[PDB]
């Protein structure tokens, strides 16, 4: 089964499309990165979407894994200190400096 991802400007994943580019599911995000809207045309075909919020893997623990680091949506902010220290500024624990809907963290780093 082709399944294509149409992402908005971060990289999330909001339509999966199938091989005729009929809708396969929907899916639309609050700025931090829970999901606001979630629809598909069939349950089973739905529990295949893996990646969405900013082009990363939703765990089925609800965290997202980003690389370096995991990422807690519900409350906009990441699992563990920044492995590069100050790389980012000294908030070690601050996601995308507060400003979700302009910039993505690529990794975690």
């Amino acid at each position: 089964q082709l399944r294509y991802s149409y992402d908005n400007l971060i990289g999330s994943s909001q339509l999966e499309l199938d091989s005729e580019g009929q809708i396969i599911s929907e899916e639309e995000y609050y700025p931090y990165g829970g999901t606001a809207l979630w629809a598909a045309r069939n349950q089973t075909e739905a529990s295949y979407k893996t990646i969405r919020y900013s082009g990363k893997e939703r765990d089925a623990t609800g965290l997202y894994y980003y690389g370096y680091r995991y990422y807690q949506p519900w409350i906009g902010r990441w699992l563990s200190s920044d492995p590069a220290g100050t790389i980012d500024g000294l908030n070690l624990y601050r996601m995308v400096r507060n400003n979700p809907v302009t910039l993505l963290d690529p990794d975690g780093l």
